[PDB]
RNA sequence: CGCGGGGUGGAGCAGCUCGGUAGCUCGCUGGGCUCAUAACCCAGAGGUCGCAGGUUCGAAUCCUGUCCCCGCUACCA
RNA sequence: CGCGGGUAAGACCGCGUGGAGGCCCGAACCCACUUAGGUUGAAGACUGAGGGGAUGAGCUGUGGGUAGGGGUGAAAGGCCAA
RNA sequence: GAGAACCUUGCCCGCCGAAAGACCAAGGGUUCCUGGGCCAGGCCAGUCCGCCCAGGGUGAGUCGGGACCUAAGGCGAGGCCGACAGGCGUAGUCGAUGGACAACGGGUUGAUAUUCCCGUACCCGUGUAUGUGCGUCCAUGAUGAAUCAGCGGUACUAACCAUCCAAAACCACCGUGACCGCACCUUUCGGGGUGUGGCGUUGGUGGGGCUGCAUGGGACCUUCGUUGGUAGUAGUCAAGCGAUGGGGUGACGCAGGAAGGUAGCCGUACCGGUCAGUGGUAAUACCGGGGUAAGCCUGUAGGGAGUCAGAUAGGUAAAUCCGUCUGGCAUAUAUCCUGAGAGGUGAUGCAUAGCCGAGUGAGGCGAAUUCGGUGAUCCUAUGCUGCCGAGAAAAGCCUCUAGCGAGGACAUACACGGCCCGUACCCCAAACCAACACAGGUGGUCAGGUAGAGAAUACUAAGGCGUACGAGUGAACUAUGGUUAAGGAACUCGGCAAAAUGCCCCCGUAACUUCGGGAGAAGGGGGACCCACAUGGCGUGUAAGCCUUUACGGCCCAAGCGUGAGUGGGUGGCACAAACCAGUGAGAAGCGACUGUUUACUAAAAACACAGGUCCGUGCGAAGUCGCAAGACGAUGUAUACGGACUGACGCCUGC
RNA sequence: ACUAUAACCAUCCUAAGGUAGCGAAAUUCCUUGUCGGGUAAGUUCCGACCUGCACGAAUGGCGUAACGACUUCUCAACUGUCUCAACCAUAGACUCGGCGAAAUUGCACUACGAGUAAAGAUGCUCGUUACGCGCGGCAGGACGAAAAGACCCCGGGACCUUCA
RNA sequence: AUGGUUUGGCACCUCGAUGUCGGCUCGUCGCAUCCUGGGGCUGGAGCAGGUCCCAAGGGUUGGGCUGUUCGCCCAUUAAAGC
RNA sequence: GGUGAUGGCCUACCAAGGCGACGACGGGUAGCCGGCCUGAGAGGGUGACCGGCCACACUGGGACUGAGAUACGGCCCAGACUCC
RNA sequence: UAAUACGUAGGGUCCGAGCGUUGUCCGGAAUUACUGGGCGUAAAGAGCUCGUAGGUGGUUUGUCGCGUUGUUCGUGAAAACUCA
RNA sequence: CGCAGAUAUCAGGAGGAACACCGGUGGCGAAGGCGGGUCUCUGGGCAGUAACUGACGCUGAGGAGCGAAAGCGUGGGGAGCGAACAGGAUUAGAUACCCUGGUAGUCCACGCCGUAAACGGUGGGUACUAGGUGUGGGUUUCCUUCCUUGGGAUCCGUGCCGUAGCUAACGCAUUAAGUACCCCGCCUGGGGAGUACGGCCGCAAGGCUAAAACUCAAAGGAAUUGACGGGGGCCCGCACAAGCGGCGGAGC
RNA sequence: UGUGGAGGGAGCCGUCGAAGGUGGGAUCGGCGAUUGGGACGAAGUCGUAACAAGGUAGCCGUACCGGAAGGUGCGGCUGGAUC
RNA sequence: AGGAGGUAAAAAUGUUCA
């Protein structure tokens, strides 16, 4: 859930933080802890080509199994639920009976010594992992495939599900986070259930300093940059811009998608707006 | 420093010069409906955007002074 | 968190423990609000006196990266070897 | 000395003393030391010098680095991409600011010292010798296994049974492709219409034997598995090293105390010594000392950890290892590990206060060295607790087997090798960056005392400076400080600047409030010294006592040491937070919510950011961005995410 | 129905005609608007009115506790800010010794008045005044020094914007 | 008609620099005199004035508001000069 | 200790209690009663004369004297007012 | 415009050294209802329950005698009121 | 809205909300209120038995809880409906009725709010006082078909009617507004005003508590007679309709 | 026998102490530019909301909107007419 | 006796004492 702080400082206010109650174990375990460094936005050259990055607190990597496919019928337990800093799931420890030991996206429902299931002829619980072909509609989803072996790709981040509508053929039809309908192929996995931790949309982060700590550095808005630096540059005083809203880059407001896509085929229907 | 700008029946608005300026709504007058307004009928009546000048025959109409409430008047050092 | 009160159980109240905080005062440290001086300076941007922050979006060292219509910029057209 | 304010010596005085002391890094590069010099330099002079000349000087297995490890990042075989140039990047290889790794004390030189010497250690390697001593070949065991037939289950399919289905199938029905009878009606008759008997059942309907299809149950041979011994033989294993591989560790944040300790400091037993020409003070006073490391022992406080057996392939192969699952056995002042520190040893040494003469400085002798107290920002501690923002890798070490394997392990003694670079000197500065011997800047480590909360501030020790133009002189004037009658903002754009407030403990504290604050609100009172309460209380803890598992045990505890706080009484002063240090406060409005950020060098702000909000985009090598492309970031993320725009806590709202 | 305004109405145009709330505002020219408060006296400040030159709802509106080296106003205390200035010391200034620059500089035994003049004169005219040379001081002039005026214009650039 | 202080007109020196308003300080000058002084006329009874003439010796306040000059206001003044 | 006398009446110490919705503490008003007026009575209102009690004597405070003191025509102080 | 309601006259009436008015209180007012009210629509049933304090309490035996009741004593000053 | 292929029709899909018929003077609940089905959990009631305790009861100031709808917050969802809003229409004007759309909201989760014609405008408990008639639940019993919602007796409910009694009347009338007891809440003329000030609660909206000045001589309740109705029913009239002829326009 | 000694007093000091002063609050009123609503008023303006189905039945609560009555939505009541 | 639903669109006001 939800802890409020109170008020005792303005930085606190307002503010909230995640009560970590499904989650069992400060520590994670060592043997599946690769490291990270940060980017700071900037890419293979130098550069700054995603804004709004870096400072940020120091991560180590989780490696999560949104592949799993080479333990069916091979049935795990929930060994703990660990906080993990570059997601907004948490993500459970699994403990093959094989002894292999891994971690996944910690669905919500989800407690210590639950058993989870993957294959075909797996039980449709949370945390189980199956084919599309093996999942019946009408059921709840996450950490979809988008091509067989590709990995989970999709609704993959807090209290987020896929609700699976129809199979037809070879294509299943999936509802997704954002309301768009598209096809994929049902010899793609999906784990069954939503994701847990929904309720960290609803965290009040009080303070500048906390996203710094999440490593978004501040965004500092056009209407006060010189033309120069942004087409929304420039006036005596502020302004709306002074034209049509547009990127620093001054492409403006619009659909980006690339017509002609390979993907325009699968896709049913595209998200929606304003309704 | 300096520049600018439409006027028309009682009110509000239209109408650019083949030779008239007028038309709409409201208002007003007379009648009717009602026991007595509004809505109906009109013989309905109603004005020279003020004078000067046109090439004027004649200009509401075109041009200048005036006709004058007019949006913008702004010397940035 | 504990104790006590209270309750049907609570919510809640009090006492303690506990030691949070872009919390307070204030040195180092970092800044640079005011003022005086300097203004052929002690100094190509300082000194003195006060001043602000001072566990944090902190300061700092070492090493490294981004390069010119480009970078970087909590955005002043500021900085990129006075 | 030719020459002295400046050089040397001595004595005074003064300054710093979280530094103006001591040590490093970076950087500089010989500036270090000795000797000599003095026309340049030094803001004067100069006998001096960081200046000039010459000569000398930097000694490491353990320090800091390489030979060990990797991070960011860089180069980048091949490679991909790119018109060429080249951009990226894999494997790799570099790359500390980090990881790992063995040393401490004292002495010495004019200059070096964890480097040399002395003493005592430690870490790698090497050879020889010796001894315990397992092993191979001998022997020894642990051993377990392929053949056959007997039996329980695969049940080729010969088929057996059940269930389902109709390929075709007898009967009657609905009306019939058209026609063949009976019957009735219609444009004037014609080309038509209605009920039904047969034909075809175009098709559909309801009961039915049969047969043929599919599924399941059993199940011959075929075939899998347990006994029957040839064959506990062919075979394996049993020293040790063991990985370039597997696994574990290495391996990590921030804050916060508390506890135990130690250094350090203050005293003190004890030792040695002075009389510092003053009124008193000979021991009763005063001064000085009142030390000694690593390492080896021990293994305390604190902290941490279940163990044994079996099974298992998950860890590219194998694993006795790691995981995982099963059980059994334990909840232990048990065991193990870790570990400050105490104590012992190291140390019959070394060092030292001082004493002897010697006086350039060569030496020589050398006392006591117990008790407490206080007390760290250091150690235990990479701990413990808590929290979220969720906190490097690799080597190394350990282990596993694969593998190697006939010699090999361990111990002792002796003898040996331990490489390269740095090491002088300055290092908050006169030696670095600053054009200067520049009031600037420069990261880290030590952190004495008395007061004090304190690393502030004052004074001071050790130690180091008086830092390089001076001597004078009551001018105005300027600067910096100081004081000021009466008044008290009248000054002035403006209370700018100054002044004021300022500490501790008590009391008491408003509007408003988001109930946290406002608030140190405001506004007041006390504060010194002496005595007594007080041989008190508190802390500590010795002796003594008590208990016990007997030890580095515990409890209590006279004394001793330290130490407040309060009450009462008294004393003195103008004054008691006496100096230094050290909030001014209140009301109201505007703006911005706030903490922060900003125009290095005239603007710190109402500007930026901010959390929060809305909109838009993005279905994922996304969108967006750097790039010609590859590729990269985004993101090791996946619509509760990411990017862009505007707004900018919060409240009421956000109309056309 | 006093007056005043106008709840109301008519008419024209519009895509729609500014709602809530605010309002001489960081926005109000007129303007020191008017009224009130505070003051002895207040172009500032506070409150209020609304005749909004030219507020206005995420270029957010109206408020808001707390916060602010912000801005504005008031008050207490405090004071040399002032009435109104005096005194002391120190560092300079001054003197002696030593070293020893600088910007600047067409010259030079470089007066004042009233004039004249490229219209503001040390330098010209007519007069007046003035022994020569220094030292400390003040800063009225030398249109003083410095910087080939940044304002203005002309010419040319640069960067920025856009339905060039 | 004066004067040359206002707004201006001209664009004559100065754009290889003539620094601007207001205040502070220091003043200096003129008189077109605010006070003080002398006087004429008066619709000057007296007090007090009005107007004109002569007169520039001296004096000509402190505050609130405003950057302000100016102005308004407060108290005063012999007067609160231009 | 003090009183004439009991008692926090006062004091040192000790314990932490005491009062409150049955209205504490506060605010307002008021001298109380016998009685008076009204009213069928209950009740309501009132507190003049007369009589009893209380309180006060310019305001506030204080004691002294005395058997006895709010000591009107007594004292002390302070304050306001009036007068020399 | 025909006033028994105004003003005046007569006349009448109620009081009578008084008469009227005003003010205040009670009554009437069963209009805060104890005596002595009410709450469907007149004002009035809490939106409904739970339940604290409180109020209230079925049948019965015994007891206490608190309420209650009887009696007596003392007091209930005098004046008042009432009776004579 | 369509003519860019709507409406209509067929098929498929998505999603939301509400649950036709059953379903009513019916049932349950303290009230609010509760209606698709199933499961789970759970509360209350009624009858019978009379085994148990043995007056433990009733009410309940304050207080606490529950408390329609709207509304508020946060987060989802959002088909239909739909304040506001926008057009259209009507209208003298129409910020409305009507139409077309349509936002919040209605829905879910957690919480606030705490009101309503929250009404039976009737507080709770108990006892008694004529009956009739329906209906719901349960117990029994008698004709017996031994069929049996055939009837009766009784307890609990819920309705209609009707005595006595009560009531101003309307009406209530064994589900009292009767006869009586206990307890609570509330009233004391209408306005002002359930408003201000204060306080409490609340994010807010607002709620709760709750006046005074001033003002009126009434406000009110029930019922009667009339009148009236853009209420109804029945009936008439040159009233309309069907016709004929005129007036209004000319002159007099 | 003596300016003797208890003892007492003046004076002085101290506690308490009225008045006074300082301070910050509480509470009760009055005024207050402007401003809100309430009551009354001949005869004024705008409309017609309610009473008859008052011409959209009204009213309760809530919410929104609107010159004003008021309108609309949600839920509710009948103190609602016709059949 | 037995048995669906309807339509009238809008259309205001009324000085005096009474």
């Amino acid at each position: 859930g939800i802890r409020k702080y109170k008020p005792t400082t303005p930085g606190r206010r307002g503010a909230s933080v995640s009560d970590f109650a499904e989650i069992t174990r400060s520590t994670p375990e060592k043997s599946l802890v690769r490291p990270l460094h940060g980017k700071g936005g900037r890419n293979a050259h130098g550069r700054i080509t995603t804004r709004h990055k870096g400072g940020g607190h120091k991560r180590a990597y989780r490696v999560i199994d949104f592949r799993r496919h080479d333990k069916d019928g091979v049935n795990a337990k929930v060994a703990h639920i660990e906080y993990d800093p570059n997601r907004t799931a948490n993500i459970a420890l699994l403990h093959y009976l094989d002894g292999e030991k891994r971690y996944i996206i910690a669905p919500q429902g989800l407690k210590q010594g639950d058993v989870i299931e993957s294959g075909a002829n797996a039980d449709i619980k949370p945390g189980n992992n199956l084919p599309l072909r093996n999942i019946p509609a009408g059921t709840v989803i996450h950490a979809v495939e988008l091509r067989p072996g590709g990995g989970a790709k999709l609704a993959r981040s807090a209290g987020v599900s896929i609700q699976l509508l129809g199979k037809e053929g070879t294509y299943a039809a999936l509802r997704m986070p954002s309301g768009e309908i598209r096809r994929v192929d049902v010899r793609c996995r999906a784990t069954v259930g939503e994701v847990g931790n929904a309720e960290q949309s609803n965290i009040n982060w009080g303070k500048a300093g906390r996203m710094r700590w999440k490593g978004k550095r501040p965004t500092v808005r056009g209407v006060v940059m010189n033309p120069v630096d942004h087409p929304h540059g420039g006036g005596e005083g502020k302004t709306s811009g002074g034209r049509h809203p547009v990127s620093p880059w001054g492409k403006p407001e619009g659909r980006t998608r690339k017509p002609n896509k390979p993907s325009d085929k699968l896709i049913v229907r595209r998200r929606r707006t304003g309704k």
